[PDB]
């Protein structure tokens, strides 16, 4: 196999989507690397791709998918996401003039311990696969591990909730790798974090209804995201506040990175609305990656153009 | 026929509709098939009804299927229905409990959601009404009872799983039950099964206020997960539904307990999440088999308390 002949639009396993990376790495020597930030609690390689065009830690995106195992249609839109940007790097030039300046960090297995036991047990499976003493569950929420209102109402002490929020933040090693890596960059300007399902585009808060000093601004960048994303194939999206748009969540990721200062803190949930939900049809992958591309490139422009 | 159907398999709704049938062909002095109501999409809602005589004797409700995606409570709810004819007459505990108390039991409670988790997707939690100014569909069936309706523990987003409805038993699937409850008037237990986490719970899911009776509910909640627990070893947790899980407004077992049907409880079957809803086929007949025992605890106890 190489990228180019690579079945994109079809959901693949674990092994393949790393095998996928290596390929990446391997026709673009000179753009694409691989960096493992961490180990899962079970031992598995946790690695993230930089697209860079030069520098030494310029100012980055950071995109992740796959946080919560079960979402597979975000796994595969940024194995998709991938492809576009070696294929677009050169080729397009709003795309080109977004990594002549930025950096971009993609975490495709965000959750790869769920990943693969979403492959070999249960398809449903949501939370990381760490053990819990006293309990039969096993695993906890990775999106209410975060410093971010952590404990607080909008996560449960209960080990066999799927919102199970830990014994305390960071605990999970899978979110802790992404907490070291980002503090120690240093220069992250956006964070996307990619769900699914109910076609929102999200910014902070979900742990409190206190709107974000950045609230006018996001929310304008917000809308021309989903303008933008809509105009491929009339998906609908809204947007707002995770806790206005969705409900309450404590020690959820963009809580945190926007807490550190990074003012582009967004999360999608994508296709569909229910339908399908994470069973969505290996049908909908390259739809999903194409329309959510055009959000992303919108908030990449942003990005770009304000320091 | 029911004696050549697999137990140990997931079924259509049309087989289990087919197995209705064939049940009550097999033991119509024991067995019949009641009509209910249709649901949103128009497909009939059936509730099996045994009994040995009498008009309006007391009775113990149980269902299965409120909540479509938990297959392993309508798979069991078919085993429930062959065990009753089997043991009618041969065991001489269930034998009284029948010569006493009538039996419902609704097998398939929310048949669009079972038949969309068969077509289209296999998680599918709720009914498939249409919710006007919307693109969501469907409510929780399991939030849209007459207690506490609309309160905390429950959500007005058409978009949630835990949507709530416009107002209480707005879906037909709910209000079916509500009128078959209320015509009748001498239900003495009603027993709602639901997956996965292993609880056996009373009343209340929408408030921490604990129930008059909950020393006698937690008393025979003690026994019933024991008897449970005697075949496989399998451990239940039992409590009110606000301690045991969290809380739930317009739940199931809040309104009967409101009605005056005292012995109220709810079960989540198998397993603890490592399956979850995709609990494997051959666990079926031993998750029927280990709840038949809590059941018939709660069966006996209610005939013992008229
Ligand atoms: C649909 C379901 O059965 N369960 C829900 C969770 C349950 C508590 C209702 C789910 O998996 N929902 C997914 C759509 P989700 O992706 O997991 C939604 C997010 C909340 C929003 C968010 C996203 C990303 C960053 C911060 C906050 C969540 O509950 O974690
Ligand atoms: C755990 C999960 O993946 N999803 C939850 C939804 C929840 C996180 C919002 C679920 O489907 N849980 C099922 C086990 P459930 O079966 O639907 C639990 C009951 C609990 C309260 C209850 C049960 C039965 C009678 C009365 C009250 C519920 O939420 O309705
Ligand atoms: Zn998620
Ligand atoms: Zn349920």
């Amino acid at each position: 196999r190489s990228t180019d002949t690579f079945n994109y639009a079809t959901y693949h396993t674990l092994e393949e989507i790393y095998d996928f990376l290596d390929l990446l790495v391997a026709e673009n020597p000179h753009l694409v690397s691989k960096i493992q930030i961490g180990n899962t609690y079970e031992g598995r390689p946790i690695y993230v791709l930089k697209f860079s065009t030069g520098g030494s830690k310029r100012p980055a995106i950071w995109i992740d998918t796959g946080i919560h195992s079960r979402e597979w249609v975000t796994q595969a839109s940024g194995v998709w996401f991938a492809k576009k940007i070696t294929q677009d790097y050169g080729q397009d030039a709003a795309f080109t003039a977004i990594l002549d300046t930025l950096d971009i960090f993609l975490e495709i297995v965000t959750n790869p311990d769920g990943f693969a036991f979403t492959h070999s047990t249960n398809r449903m499976w949501r939370k990381t696969r760490s053990h819990t003493a006293g309990s039969l569950c096993i695993g906890v929420d990775p999106n209410r591990n975060w410093d971010a209102g952590f404990g607080l109402s909008g996560a449960s002490s209960n080990p066999c909730s799927e919102t199970y929020h830990g014994k305390f933040a960071n605990s999970e090693v899978e979110v802790k790798s992404i907490v070291d890596f980002v503090k120690d960059h240093g220069n992250i300007k956006a964070f996307i974090s990619i769900h699914s399902y109910s076609q929102l585009l999200m910014y902070p808060y979900g742990y409190k209804t206190e709107p974000v000093p950045d609230q006018d601004e996001l929310d304008q960048l917000s809308k021309a995201a989903v303008t933008a994303l809509a105009s491929l194939y009339g998906t609908k999206f809204n947007y707002g506040s995770i806790i206005k748009a969705i409900y309450q969540a404590s020690g959820s990721t963009i809580d945190w990175t926007y807490s550190q200062g990074i003012k582009y803190s967004f999360t999608f949930e994508l296709r569909d609305t229910g339908r399908y939900g994470f069973l969505l049809p290996a049908s909908q992958i390259i739809p999903t990656a194409k329309e959510t591309w055009l959000a992303l490139l919108t908030i990449m422009e942003h990005t770009l153009n304000h320091p």
